[PDB]
């Protein structure tokens, strides 16, 4: 057990191992209760997240367990992983606070690229990295579900990590929280798949190429209309898969529209980029390109290396189907904290 010291930061007492020095709040609340620090043991600049007391309810206790399990699993260059996890508690009975330590990133994709068109070379490299991370995440049967520029963090050499794996209110109106969501998830059409994330990548890629939001809808329905104008209205085949009968019924009220010519939308773009976008932005999720398929697309010829695009170890999510008591989720979480082994 290391020696812990106390400091008052985000209106609360942080008790952390001596190895972490010069704690300073970051993100202005937008990432949770997170402080930047210097890890004297590793020489890394790190982010330390103190969970907002994590066992207040069953829902919150399970969410705490979920986040720790996910972060402990992720071991990939393009995905946020766990450098350390600790608690000042000396026993399960004393256990009430969890601190998570990760790499400190420089900026998110949003505040970097906002309103700006990138060069094709830069788009290739950024999207390649996202796809490389997604191949890894998907190989563990994990779906991100909320990919957008604000949960893509980059450093000075354009090296990228996926992080931050919502309420009805925060998804309402003219909001970036919804602009990158696949239509089947936005409108609860069906049980969705991993390629909900590929839709999101398509939206991000389009925006990097143009400097403009692809589907900046003023509400869910306005957004759907923007989407269907580009990709065309659904055919009978997809309509049958919309298991929601009310959703299915609303779609057939719309005047039919053919898919647009993407070369006339993304004017001047690399033809290979246009081709990839056409394969990502397919309405029927069964027919969307996968992360592994996309990595082998000719657009990434200068970066693709099938021997340097690893997959994840299997990830057991059986706990999701389980209904436990707070103290049980808490004990499971404690076991995961005390069993943590840091990376090389
Ligand atoms: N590591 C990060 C960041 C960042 O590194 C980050 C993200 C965007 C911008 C950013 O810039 C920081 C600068 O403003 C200060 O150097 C960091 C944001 N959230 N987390 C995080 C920490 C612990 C966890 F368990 C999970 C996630």
């Amino acid at each position: 057990r290391p020696t812990f010291y106390r400091q008052e930061l985000n209106k609360t007492i942080w008790e952390v191992p001596e190895r972490y020095q010069n704690l300073s709040p970051v993100g202005s609340g937008a990432y949770g209760s997170v402080c930047a620090a210097f890890d004297t043991k590793t020489g890394l600049r790190v982010a330390v997240k103190k969970l907002s007391r994590p066992f207040q309810s069953i829902i919150h206790a399970k969410r705490t367990y979920r986040e720790l399990r996910l972060l402990k699993h992720m071991k990939h260059e393009n995905v946020i992983g766990l450098l350390d996890v600790f608690t000042p508690a000396r026993s399960l009975e004393e256990f009430n606070d969890v601190y998570l330590v990760t790499h400190l990133m420089g900026a998110d994709l949003n505040n970097i690229v906002k309103c700006q068109k990138l060069t094709d070379d830069h788009v290739q490299f950024l999207i390649y990295q996202i796809l490389r991370g997604l191949k890894y995440i998907h190989s563990a049967d994990i779906i991100h579900r909320d990919l957008k520029p604000s949960n893509l963090a980059v450093n000075e050499d354009c090296e990228l990590k996926i992080l931050d794996f919502h309420t009805d209110d925060e998804m309402t109106g003219y909001v970036a929280t919804r602009w990158y969501r696949a239509p089947e998830i936005m409108l609860n059409w069906m049980h969705y798949n991993q390629t909900v994330d590929i839709w999101s990548v398509g939206c991000i890629m389009a925006e990097l190429l143009t400097g403009r939001t692809l589907f900046p809808g003023t509400d869910h329905i306005d957004q759907l209309k923007l989407i269907l104008r580009l990709v065309g209205t659904p055919g009978a085949e997809l309509l049958k898969k919309i298991s929601s009968e009310s959703a299915r019924n609303y779609i057939q009220s719309l005047t039919q529209m053919p898919k647009m010519n993407f070369a006339n939308v993304f004017i001047g773009a690399n033809p290979l980029a246009v081709d990839l976008l056409e394969k990502m932005l397919v309405l029927d999720s069964d027919k969307r390109i996968t992360a592994a398929q996309a990595l082998a697309h000719a657009y990434f010829a200068q970066y693709h290396d099938p021997d340097d695009e690893p997959v994840a170890d299997p990830y057991d999510q059986s706990f999701e189907s389980r209904d436990l008591l707070i103290d049980e989720w808490k004990s499971l979480t404690y076991d995961e904290v005390i069993s943590f082994v840091p990376p090389p």
